[PDB]
Order: C-alpha cells, then sequence, then structure tokens
C-alpha cells in the first residue's frame, strides 16, 4: 500500500550520453556552431525556444537517413536501465521530458521501459528536414507544466515527485518538484538543486530516493 512517486528525467546528457541536436548537426555540417548555441542554451544564456529554432534551422534539407545515422550514435548513460527498473520495481512512475526530439526519445522510452515521454518534433518533407521544429517542450515553463500534468493524471502530490536534470530548461521542472537532483549539470541548475551528482552513473540518484 505505499505511495507511488513520480520521477522525471531530462533526456540529452542525462538519460543518454549525447546531445541529440549536436549529433544531427554533425551530419548537417554545422556541428561547431550548433554545439556553441546548445552550450549557451543549457547554461541559461539564451531563451530556449529561440535557441532551438535557431539550431534546427541550420539543419534544413538534411536527408532523413543522415538524421538516423546521428540518432544511432546515441547511447544510454551508465546505469540508466538498472536505475529505471529499480524505480519501477518500487511501484514508481517514470517519465522522460525533453526539449529534444521524438525521433530519438520515442526509442529510449521503449528501450528503457518508461511510462511517459514528452519531446518536440522535427518537421520533415520529401524525406528531408525542413528546418522547422514544433512541440510542447519549448516554452520556459514547459517542463514544469508537463510535470504537473503527469502528477495530476497519476494522482501523485507534487511533494512526491523527483526531477533529475542537467540544463537550464530543467529549471521549470525543478520549481514544481519535491526533490531536485542535478546530474553532472550546468552551474545555473546546480544552484537550484537539492542534490548535485557529478559521477556519471544514473544509479547514484537511488541513494537519495526512498
Ligand atoms: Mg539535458
Amino acid at each position: 500500500e505505499k505511495k507511488k512517486k513520480l520521477i522525471l528525467f531530462d533526456f540529452d546528457s542525462t538519460l543518454v550520453n549525447n546531445e541529440t541536436i549536436d549529433e544531427i548537426a554533425r551530419e548537417a555540417g554545422v556541428e561547431e556552431e550548433v554545439k556553441k548555441i546548445t552550450k549557451e542554451a543549457m547554461e541559461g544564456k539564451l531563451n530556449f525556444e529561440q535557441s532551438l529554432r535557431k539550431r534546427v534551422s541550420l539543419l534544413k534539407d538534411l536527408p532523413i537517413e543522415k538524421v538516423e545515422k546521428a540518432i544511432k550514435r546515441i547511447t544510454p548513460t551508465e546505469g540508466a536501465e538498472e536505475t529505471i527498473k529499480e524505480l519501477k520495481n518500487r511501484g514508481y512512475v517514470v517519465a522522460v521530458v525533453s526539449g529534444g526530439f521524438d525521433i530519438a526519445v520515442n526509442k529510449i522510452k521503449e528501450k528503457l521501459g518508461l511510462d511517459y515521454a514528452f519531446a518536440n518534433r522535427l518537421i520533415v518533407k520529401d524525406g528531408k528536414l525542413t528546418g522547422d521544429v514544433e512541440g510542447e517542450v519549448l516554452k520556459e515553463n514547459a517542463k514544469g507544466e508537463i510535470l504537473e500534468k503527469i502528477a495530476k493524471i497519476e494522482g501523485i502530490n507534487l511533494e512526491d515527485t523527483v526531477a533529475v536534470g542537467d540544463g537550464a530548461n530543467d529549471i521549470s521542472m525543478f520549481k514544481k518538484a519535491g526533490l531536485k537532483i542535478a546530474f553532472c549539470a550546468k552551474p545555473i541548475l546546480k544552484e537550484k538543486a537539492d542534490i548535485c551528482i557529478e559521477k556519471r552513473d544514473l544509479r547514484e540518484i537511488l541513494k537519495y530516493i526512498k
């Protein structure tokens, strides 16, 4: 009869080792420029949505096959599946909320056995990226809105939620969460975290969760 907890994870650099957008940028020949903007966005120096639309536009015309080649290089962070299975083993609900893309996130949702997955989407036409991106994980308070929505669906009080993030777009998720864990995170998020983990193994979060 114990109560369930809801645990939300950020995708890029948290559940997986890579930054999806930077990997696709490599295939489009704009890795350096995109990497730089990604770093500023995660450090909180830029509005997230404007920074993402700017990086995605540099991907215009990339064939879908090259997008997949970049996605295939994405690997799960050390300890990811074991950690998710242990949380589910306790009866907890687990979700991934990402400013990244369904094309990468959908895969990991099934691979790791997550209950919820929210991400943006790359627009495609004639088998190539158009350079646009649309979705519900763009606005500054988007992740916090999703955390509240999932918690309501599950009947779980916000005090019983845990957010694990690593970038500035995880700040709104931290505002609503009962426990805030910064996983090998940028300074702007570490300032706001309850706990900061710097060892790159997702199982390290289990020590802090009953
Ligand atoms: Mg991240």
